[PDB]
């Protein structure tokens, strides 16, 4: 079927066989091998043997270091230009701009970043041809969701980064069993390169290949493709997680009747043995992983983790909102993780875990701001910049967005249904983020439509207070106004069991800057209130913003120093300015795409505030 050797890359395969691949997977591999010109093709099998050899290869090449204090843990230190997601280099391609993002009246959208097909083809051709020369193209067959679950979706990621292969093995289900479950079905095409073909055109920093100037993380939902160039950093290179399981999946979800969300999923059991599952959307840096893995301070309660970051949710035939965690691991922020703030994370990450951009102690352990573990006198610290470091120094020892990447199976409180293919039944959905003033510890939405407004109106402090609706602002796969209409439409599904919606604020401060609520495992007292409210307990007082706990409804035993008047207070003046601000934002940023029911909820809140 060829006049020379066709596009047959068999001679370059150093693991597996191109002949073993489904036809359309082979076409995707060979077309991109032609384009990108890798030296080798490695078809990943997901085996332990393969993982061992991969880690050895990286260690021998100086790309990662073994952390000798622990069982099979590893440390990567990146070029400091490649440490986080780059929103401004993250784009979605569609025929029409407005299908991706509403058109902002001000000319600056906060809700996504569109690129035309024409501009993208130019950007692609300026980056990918020959980009893998001298490197290995790894072929990662992966499932998002339990292997074979009706809610799961398969991708193929091609990458030139063994760091991406190792981290994908932890964060997804990957290898031959996925190829077998795939057969001749559809898959999301995921193409990644660090963008540094050999011979190197620019010097490597910290032995970490990347191309910051040409970094581009693109999503082509109408082609079912994700194409990412120039960054090796997690959210940009592990294409299953944010690219696929939020941006592409949210659009698929809109078309197919389900939801793909930046939500943890936890199961909570009370002292009577009754168990409920809850989902919660908080922005990055606002504590999802702590809540998901909570060690409750209240006696007789238990929390178990289904996932800490992404939820795929669909109503079943009985009307339950069923949720799965499409991930296979936790890619969690390391700084601030301690026995105090997340003891179950500390237990999970002591074996089989890859750390990126944390500090290293002289006895081969890990360190970061907030770890709250004293070192023995004499033990020294190497920062994430590979310099000696001491606590007086101007800069932190770990990057503030440094991460662990750890298997979910390992977590001592992983829920027994964390891989159940039908998902877990969600009875409450929680929104929240960082509000230093005005917003009380917890309230309950008055209706589904009020609850969708509460998600839509979310704001959180990060370089000042900014809108982050549904905790999805970096992640919408399509126009946010349409996303709101999709959520609202869930109310019209016959016999839907609509979860109760809450909003929390762990971050309210007094006039001195001091947190009013101790948080962490004490948040169990808030979850107890939610649980009772889902049970229909008469534990709520009506206010203009929704229901709050009655006086004495929260268990505050052991917290007598809490300033309940300040923590629970609602000011007419604060809320008048809040509605003022929400109205300006929705008009500027959503305008013609704003659903009527959102506008009505905004008017209803304003009216309730007016009667204060
Ligand atoms: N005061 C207070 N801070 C909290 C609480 N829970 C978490 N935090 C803070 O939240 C931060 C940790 O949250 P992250 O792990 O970055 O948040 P995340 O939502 O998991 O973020 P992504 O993994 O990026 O999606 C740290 O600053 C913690 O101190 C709480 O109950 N009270
Ligand atoms: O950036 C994030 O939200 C993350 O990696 O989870
Ligand atoms: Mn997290
Ligand atoms: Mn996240
Ligand atoms: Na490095």
């Amino acid at each position: 079927p060829q006049l020379h050797n066709g596009l047959d890359f068999s001679a370059k395969v150093i693991q597996g066989s191109l002949d073993s691949l489904p036809q359309e997977v082979r076409k995707f591999v060979e077309g991109n091998a032609q384009l990108c010109q890798p030296e080798y093709i490695h078809i990943c099998d997901g085996s332990e043997e393969e993982y061992g050899r991969l880690l050895a290869h990286m260690q021998e090449e100086g790309v990662i270091r073994k952390l000798k204090k622990y069982d099979n843990c590893w440390l990567a230190l990146t070029d400091p230009r490649d440490v986080a997601r780059i929103e401004s280099k993250t784009v979605i391609i569609t025929q029409e701009q407005r299908d991706t993002v509403p058109i902002p009246k001000s000319g600056q959208s906060q809700l996504g970043r569109w690129m035309s097909e024409e501009d993208f083809e130019k950007a692609f051709n300026a980056r990918f041809p020959g980009c893998m020369k001298g490197r290995t193209m790894y072929v990662i067959p992966f499932s998002m969701g339990p292997l074979g679950s009706p809610l799961a979706k398969i991708g193929i990621e091609l990458t030139d980064s063994p760091y991406v292969v190792a981290s994908m093995r932890i964060m997804t289900r990957m290898g031959t069993s996925v190829l077998e479950a795939l057969g001749d079905g559809e898959f999301i095409k995921c193409l990644h390169s660090v963008g540094c073909p050999l011979p190197l055109k620019k010097p490597l920093v910290n032995n970490w290949a990347c191309n910051p100037e040409l970094t581009l993380i693109a999503h082509l939902p109408d082609r079912r493709e994700i194409i990412s160039f120039g960054s090796g950093y997690g959210g940009n290179s592990l294409l299953g997680k944010k690219c696929f399981a939020l941006r592409i999946a949210s659009r698929l979800a809109k078309e197919e009747g389900w939801l793909a969300e930046h939500m943890l999923i936890l199961g909570i059991t009370n002292p009577e043995g009754k168990k409920k599952y809850l989902a919660a959307a908080f922005p990055s840096a606002c504590g999802k992983t702590n809540l998901a893995m909570m060690n409750p301070t209240l006696p007789g309660w238990k929390v178990e983790c289904v996932g800490d970051d992404i939820a795929w949710m669909k109503f079943d035939a009985q009307g339950n909102l069923r949720a799965i965690n499409p991930e296979n691991g936790f890619f969690g922020v390391a700084p601030g993780t301690s026995v105090k703030t997340n003891p179950n994370a500390i237990k999970t990450i002591q074996k089989n875990t890859i750390f990126t951009n944390v500090a290293e102690t002289s006895d081969g352990g890990v360190y970061w701001e907030g770890i709250d573990e004293p070192l023995a006198p004499g033990v020294t610290i190497t920062s994430w910049k590979n310099k000696e470091w001491r606590p007086q120094d101007e800069e932190p020892c770990a990057h503030p967005n440094s991460r662990f990447c750890t298997p979910a199976s390992q977590c001592p409180i992983i829920d027994p249904a964390w891989e159940s293919p039908e998902g877990v039944p969600i009875e409450g959905i929680i929104f929240g983020g960082r509000r230093p003033a005005g917003v009380p510890l917890v309230y309950e939405a008055l209706s589904w439509q009020h609850g969708v407004f509460v998600g839509a109106a979310m704001r959180s402090e990060g370089g000042g207070i900014m809108h982050d609706p549904f905790a999805m602002r970096p992640f919408f796969g399509y126009n946010f106004g349409k996303y709101l209409a999709h959520w609202l439409s869930m109310a019209h599904r016959p016999a839907a069991k609509l979860p109760k919606i809450f909003h929390v604020n762990w971050f309210r401060k007094d006039k001195n800057g001091k947190f009013l609520w101790p948080g962490f495992g004490e948040n169990s007292r808030v979850l107890e209130w939610m649980f009772g409210r889902i049970e229909g307990e008469d534990s709520a007082k009506l206010t203009p913003i929704g229901y709050v706990p009655k006086e004495d409804a929260l268990n505050l035993k052991g917290l007598g120093d809490v300033n309940v008047e300040e923590l629970f207070g609602i000011s007419k003046e604060f809320w008048e300015k809040e509605v003022e601000e929400i109205d300006k934002y929705l008009e500027d940023q959503v305008n013609a795409d704003l659903p009527y029911e959102i506008e009505r909820e905004l008017r209803a809140l304003k009216q309730r505030i007016s009667q204060m």
